[PDB]
């Protein structure tokens, strides 16, 4: 019996059906509140960024593209200020987006926030931080340490389901799950941030429980929290994640 916990919000019925088709026991453990809250002040944050900053930290390709488009849509010069700024990309996707904008990063990480820490210079003025639904305490705390005021930039807010998060952590730590499928990096992050014992959670997912990730970006978030993903699907198709898992077992 392979008992796979599904952390996603959508495609619950689809996950359950595919699990039983492949001989697994599906368990539903969502970790987010539903759904996208708009951040009304986006737009004002982008206006503030155009006033000029000392550092720009990009986390996602989509987020860089959104920001630059909003800038142009709002009649602002962002390229000016961003070309003078020291520029960091957390991973390859954020780096590609900046490179395509003629603003290639000065420092690129490995997809994890922690890889940026030794690459952050000291240390004055404003660090614009582009963001994908939630605060990034490790990065934000480090930027304060380095001497920067943080200017957060994100169009939408994602919220955790704290009770949901605790139920999933309990289920894992009580040995009631064999594998854990995350379909978004935000799920990984909410789980570990909201867990009572993130360290025990990590050791469990590295030994007895197999962490499954939809896409490299989700796998990046597991690696941030010290988890080696058991399997990572590059297709973003649930049947493919689950067949891939069934295959790797071995």
């Amino acid at each position: 019996t392979m008992r796979i916990a599904y952390a996603g919000l959508r495609r619950k019925e689809e996950f359950k059906a595919l699990a039983e088709k492949l001989g697994f026991t599906p368990l539903l453990f969502p970790v987010q509140a539903t759904e996208k809250v708009p951040v009304p002040e986006y737009r004002d944050q982008v206006r503030e960024l155009a006033q000029g900053v000392d550092l720009f930290l990009a986390t996602t390709g989509v987020g860089v593209r959104d920001l630059l488009e909003a800038g142009k849509a709002l009649g602002l010069d962002l390229e000016g200020p961003l070309a003078k700024a020291f520029r960091l990309a957390r991973g390859a996707k954020a780096a590609r987006a900046l490179k395509e904008a003629g603003l290639p990063p000065h420092a690129v990480g490995d997809g994890t926030s922690k890889s940026l820490l030794p690459l952050l210079p000291q240390g004055r003025g404003v660090a614009a931080l582009q963001l994908y639904g939630k605060p990034l305490p490790l990065l934000e705390n480090a930027l304060a340490e380095r001497g920067y005021r943080v200017l957060p930039l994100m169009p939408y807010r994602h919220l955790p389901d704290p009770e949901g998060i605790l139920r999933l952590e309990e289920a894992v730590l009580r040995g009631e799950v064999d594998a854990l499928a995350f379909v978004a990096a935000i799920q990984v992050e909410f789980l570990f941030e909201g867990a009572k014992d993130p360290k025990a959670l990590r050791e469990a997912l590295n030994t007895r429980v197999k962490a499954l990730a939809v896409g490299r970006v989700t796998a990046d978030a597991l690696r941030e929290w010290g988890v080696k993903p058991f399997y990572v699907d590059e297709t973003e198709r649930l049947g493919s994640l689950l067949q891939g898992f069934k295959r790797a077992l071995q």
